[PDB]
């Protein structure tokens, strides 16, 4: 069983931009796809971002694609979130998530294993 720790949350102003990290469990680092979710106030999970076991395949809801970028280091066992012109809709916690996949390139959208969170708190 796999633990997932996000870290790299705050309070940043409308236009800027916040860089999340997500650390894994190092045994078994490379047998899981990736991603990240996000809870608003009041609403449902949201799927954002997949990255796939290789590291190399990435996936992204339209309402982030061309401002972040989730990246792996397969080397230190941690994705990232790369969020960039921040609006105060991105508001929200934020997920780290795993789940097995049988292909190293595969993306996923559903996952089994979920972080306890980071809190992202974009103001204007």
């Amino acid at each position: 069983q796999v633990q997932l720790v996000e870290s790299g949350g705050g309070l940043v102003q409308a236009g800027g931009s916040l860089r999340l990290s997500c650390a894994a469990s190092e045994r078994t680092f490379t047998i899981y796809a990736m991603g990240w979710f996000r809870q608003a106030p009041g609403k449902e999970r949201e799927f954002v971002a997949a990255i796939s076991r290789s590291g190399e395949n990435t996936d992204y809801a339209d309402s982030v694609k061309g401002r972040f970028t989730i990246s792996r280091d397969n080397n230190k066992n941690t994705i990232s979130l790369q969020m960039n012109s921040l609006k105060p809709e991105d508001t929200a916690v934020y997920y780290c998530a795993a789940g097995r996949a049988i292909l190293v390139h595969t993306t996923k959208k559903e996952y089994d294993h979920w972080g306890q969170g980071t809190q992202v708190t974009v103001s204007s």
